[PDB]
């Protein structure tokens, strides 16, 4: 299948790891492959936090956070807590074909920066 692009730029503690049907809260920037911002949690003014795992955020989201289902994949590094990450996700894990002009653009390529901050409210 195909799988997101995972990047570790900072290590966690390599002990907390979430699972599907987890809470987890993070810090993250959005960005278009041409360098242009669409969405960042950190100029809103707080972490974002949601259900992993479930299909409550973008597939590619669901994957990273929780190595894939807990399936795990070839090349995808594990998130724990505290870890800074770039995640690539290609359209079929974002908004597909279509899109959500015009917020986002039909077959889009998504950038993340992403930090989790925290795993079931620690």
């Amino acid at each position: 299948e195909e799988l997101p692009q995972i990047e570790i730029v900072q290590e966690g503690d390599n002990t907390t790891f979430a699972k599907p049907g987890d809470t987890v809260t993070i810090h993250y920037d959005g960005k278009l492959t041409n360098g242009k911002e669409f969405d960042s949690s950190r100029k809103r003014g707080k972490p974002f936090t949601c259900t992993v795992g479930v299909g409550q955020v973008i597939k590619g989201w669901d994957i990273s956070l929780t190595n894939n289902y807990g399936k795990g994949g070839a090349n995808l590094p594990k998130i724990s807590k505290g870890t800074k990450a770039i995640l690539t996700i290609p359209p079929n894990l974002a908004y597909g074909p279509r899109g959500i002009p015009p917020i986002i653009g039909p077959n889009e390529t998504l950038v993340f920066e992403v930090e989790l901050l925290g795993v079931n409210g620690q």
